[PDB]
């Protein structure tokens, strides 16, 4: 069971919670903690002193002074009129995330909700309650987590096959009694970065798995064309160009191709050129290449600065799930803090950053595919990895097209963290816009599947072509026989869609990470 | 029915076709001209002389000779490896407008396709086959157009409630015997821009009915917050600013606003100024504002502006519609045509532009929101347009966010004409991306409807909360009432979502521009 | 003395040499490990052994061998060809940190280069003879490296009051002879990131800056308009959310505002509001507002996300300096490393992650001077900021305009670092472009100190306007006093943009920053 309190939850652990549907656990000290917190505001929310969204109107309108009188209304108008997202929903895992991030905020003892409210969001998630959420409305996240907040009081609706079904109906049927909206309740659950928070942390944990899928079927490529090892050596990143990133990659790409039988040594590939080359010439040409293109020498230096901003976002991340990004706060003996710690700014940085680095890894790959597939740059290998008779077949030249087209489209996609837009009377004058730099990392990291799906793809083929299965290395076999599982060798020409989305989906779900782990001694970082 | 003859087919037909399911009928003049260039095409091809693609490799393959007697497996070929689409389907009225635009480009007679491939075509839109088309993969669009083709010799997938469905299944039940491809139909049948057309075609027309729908709710909000109609007299554009878009903008602003009681004319505005002057002072302060915000002013300027998008846009589709956007050629005694018709480029500009149009109309729309919600701006309306008792009650706070949230969403969207990346050997080396453009431009119009969504609301809710309805004009009660049919006026805070849905829905059919064609002898530009 | 010897170089350092012209010194260890990987080297070159570069043609010609015999002409030809630079030269200070960061580079010992290329470049930096480098042709940093290489060979040109001068003349105009090029030292030369890296280091420090110095005048501002602490206090941050930006921004703003008379407690604003409240009514209108404004209150979210952009930077750009980024690269006993780690992607990555950040940044400065302009929303300022009478004078009416226009051209500036585009025969098909990144950042960076001239000059002007002057706290005094000694308060209208430049300039250089350091105790994180 993960633990949700406030201190110490983890993208991973988010990850497992959300897609694996582990089991979520609010520990008896969060709960104390709560119940603490919640009885001392109460105290004071009690004596009708001014407190924001508790006491007051909301946003512009905190000029309105509202009695206590008027407590579970107030804080009911705000998730309702509040509830305005539109577009596509949200899917099951991504609203688990979602969730399970506002549940940890106020796990950390600091909005000062009753233990109630944290106990009700823990049983939707291990009762399998997932609320309707729509992607469109939050500035950076009250019209998502005002969804969310809705499902909590009976309203709104809730995620059934990929269909929004009546809340109400719901709970009338899992035996469920609907709960009220107390002081500052209705605002605590809305006021948050967990939207963006949530699915961000999908999409870096993602996005890290992604960075290794990569790396193994580069190394794949790299033996199927039979490149040097120089370019990984660790003395050229550990000591001369220390990236942690950098390090990681080569390390992992080391590891990967270790035991293979094709790729060369550099002491090997100048000795064949000093050989191939005679001594009265003072120029002359040779068809050895002592080194080889950027696309598989440069591995460590473009995936490691990908994994390096990864790091930082992830980084990022956790410090977010584990902060109390809410607003006012309560802290023990202090007035009532009033600040903005509901301001994604943060997270929408991160992400920004994520979706400019998972572009360019994209980029590298749809570069790879067209090395392998122009017999200019192949090495060897026929022409677009055509088996039979080129010209007659095209074997995979229609198939870098959807590729490159990723790649642009990918492109396309700017930064939103720096979109602002006014509103509210003036009264957001700022804000980051940082759930939609979370999906447009998430439709990168998407499209990216699509592109590296190709590129397994091809390099399964490269191997068949040269018939150079036996000198691949353990890994490389590995990752061979596990595209192999899914679609076959091509011989003539035949519809390709199919056997790229079954690769892509397969990528998706980190199956080629899996084969790795399942079939060889190597640990990727 | 719709005459696709491959020379006068308009945007609008396409959208009769593709939307209204009208029928299709290829005349009889087309057929003979294209049985006449297919009977001397066929001459030309059965002498074994080189023809690109038709006896020869497809794109960088284009050096491999291939003798006719490899016919159909060329062609075969082709569709097959060249069927490498991804990501979601295109609905079934894009698929329509896209196999429509391809008809009529081979319709033209330039193609020397069969006329069984017309015929074909013809009858899979008359009865309905709609094929499975991936929106992705086109660089501008081989591989949507790979889709279509494989449906009409039983392969590939078709559209069915949403769902790909096997072609072979398909044909059996409706009684129907696959194709062979013969010499240049397979390449005939994907070399070309169809799918950019296609479903430009469907984004123009619809987004000139969005510009007529954000005129026409400017209009109602005009006069609920009594604005001036000086900015709006011919002569400040017919004689001072002729720019077309404009004088149209200006004209149906006029048209939509005649009859109103609301509305102030600027001889009316200065009078009221002047008496409220006093004359001893030099400089004095006045309540009365002599002219409107930007949002209320320059309507005719930005909303024109927009649409001289709009017109070159459609403009360029309309060419496209009836040009032979294939290659080769066949022109009656001449050598056989080696060019790049197939080239997108004047349409991957032309959407490019749309999206920026677009986006810019959302901007103005948002603003617009924004006016009528801030107390400070609206000009007497209580804040957020709260008919209760605001703070206790946000109203429409919460409302503004997710148009507020989408201008920002569409500005990260980037053109995409100029994103081509060389592939194919280098044989591409300059390419459009076109499609691509086509479907930002669906997104933004798509996301403006939201907005607009959310505006018409704003507008009705603030003709309820001031008491105006009896002096709003002829359209702005039909406007007021098209909206209200569809949601009720907002007395106390309720959840906004599916109010919104309601109303985006109804924009995005048209409902609006409907009421008033119904209600009003009001005819719009 | 600045040391630069490859391992513990800061981006304090190079702006010192950079900015500061301050004197550097190669250490003797440095010269030694230099001298020894030279000696080592050259033996092994001596052999006619395959190594790029050196006995190899460039790039994609390395199947091209060259004989020893070559040596000088090869590293010559290379210089030469490839000093291919366009566009506008870079100043003086920015030619110089790229120089001081290629020597830096050579100092770590692996590039095999002899002792006087690094005594040489140290002897350019401390006589002043700077390299005349065009900012355009890197794809990430070739053509600016080679202009500089130029010059140590007395070709391309040298900077003179920011006009090109013959390095030929300008070496014997001061008793120099230039060097001959031997083994791999041409390509040392120009094989790195420097360009993007030095340039980079004084973006980010002077970013960093900028930061502090928009800390500085938010503070002065919140002051001037009575704004509450509640939003800086430790517990929301070092507790609450353990952001490390946003923990120094909190910091440093606590500092800026300690003994202001003007700023308000939260406990005083809650009793304020609690006195003016009625009894019996539950809904209450008020002009007390219990919060300020996103601009005035999320400043420690929004900056501090700034400084963790700019500290993840400045840690990348550190290690940067430090690092052999250079091919091939020489370890004793080892075989010659044949890698990438002149790829820039790390730094790319790296400065396109400032440009956003510094993006936002300006986007919140901006919206403070809205705030304080807008009659609406300032508290107890008369209409943009006008001393007499309104509408006859528009006080800071037009001044508003630039900063306002400079948000929309920030936002205009899209990432570089994955704009790769393929070239050099596909030998180059993946690059990071990342000296177009540095560049840009440097753009935003030099926009936002006009965006931040127009607010230190409105929030002087307020303070004047509102006679709080005595109550302003003393890092808020010193603010003013170092406005005030540029330019004076605004009486009736009068050109502004010198005024704008003055105040943009004294920004440039910190002006501010120092006068925080030389009028109080503060001491800024
Ligand atoms: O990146 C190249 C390398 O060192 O591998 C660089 O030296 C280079 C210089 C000049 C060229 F024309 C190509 C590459």
């Amino acid at each position: 069971p993960v633990s949700v309190d406030g201190e110490t939850l983890t993208v991973e652990a988010v990850r497992r919670v959300a897609e694996e549907r582990a089991t979520v656990d609010v520990p008896a000290e969060s709960i104390a903690k709560a119940q603490k917190s919640r009885e001392i505001f109460e105290g004071i929310a009690e004596q009708n002193i001014p407190i924001y969204g508790v006491t007051t109107g909301y946003g512009e309108m905190i000029y309105m002074q509202v009695d206590k009188s008027k407590e579970v209304e107030l804080q009911t108008n705000l998730v309702r009129s509040h509830s305005a997202g539109v577009g596509p929903l949200f899917a099951e895992d991504e609203a688990r995330a979602i969730v399970a991030a506002r549940l940890n905020t106020l796990a950390k003892g600091h909005s000062a909700v009753r233990p109630i409210i944290l106990e009700r969001l823990a049983q939707y998630l291990n009762e399998g309650i997932t609320p309707a959420i729509p992607e469109i409305g939050s500035l950076g996240d009250l019209a998502p987590l005002s969804h969310v907040a809705s499902t909590l009081i009976g309203e709104g609706y809730v995620l059934r096959d990929g269909r929004p079904v009546e809340t109400a109906q719901v709970l009338a049927e899992r035996g469920i009694e609907p709960l009220e909206l107390r002081f500052k309740e209705g605002l605590a659950l809305i006021n948050g970065t967990s939207g963006m928070t949530g699915l961000g942390s999908l999409v870096v944990g993602r996005a890290l798995e992604q960075a290794q899928q990569a790396e193994i079927v580069t190394a794949l490529l790299i033996e199927a064309v039979r490149g040097s090892t120089s370019p990984f050596l660790a003395e050229g990143h550990d000591i001369a160009r220390p990236h942690e990133g950098q390090i990681d990659t080569a390390a992992n790409m080391r590891a990967l191709m270790r035991g293979s039988g094709l790729t060369v040594e550099h002491a090997d590939l100048r000795r064949e050129l000093q050989k191939d080359k005679e001594a009265g010439k003072d120029v002359q040409r040779s068809e050895i290449y002592l080194q080889k293109a950027y696309s598989l020498r440069a591995i460590p230096q473009v995936v490691g600065a990908v994994r390096d901003t990864l790091y930082h976002a992830r980084h990022k991340l956790r410090i977010e799930l584990n902060s109390a990004n809410d607003n006012p706060l309560f802290f023990e003996g202090k007035e009532i803090f009033h600040g903005a710690n509901f301001h994604g700014q943060p997270i929408a940085f991160a992400m920004d950053f994520v979706t400019i680095a998972l572009t360019q890894l994209g980029v590298l790959a749809e570069r790879q595919i067209n090395r392998v597939l122009n017999r200019h740059l192949s090495y060897g290998l026929p022409e677009f990895l055509v088996s039979g008779d080129p010209g007659l077949h095209s074997g995979f030249a229609g198939a870098q097209y959807p590729a490159t087209a990723l790649v642009a489209e990918n492109r396309t996609i700017g930064p939103a963290s720096t979109q602002s837009v006014p509103s509210n009377g003036d009264n957001q004058d700022v804000v980051s816009m940082g759930l939609i730099s979370a999906r447009n990392a998430r439709r990168v990291l998407s499209n990216n599947n699509k592109i590296l799906a190709v590129e397994y793809l091809a390099a399964a083929q490269a191997v068949d072509i040269s018939g150079r299965f036996d000198g691949l290395s353990p890994a490389a076999k590995a990752t061979y026989e596990a595209v192999r599982r899914l679609v076959p060798t091509l011989g003539v020409d035949r519809y390709m869609a199919d056997d790229i989305e079954l690769v892509a989906d397969a990528l998706s779900r980190g199956e080629f990470l899996r084969a790795i782990a399942r079939e060889t001694d190597i640990q990727l970082r």
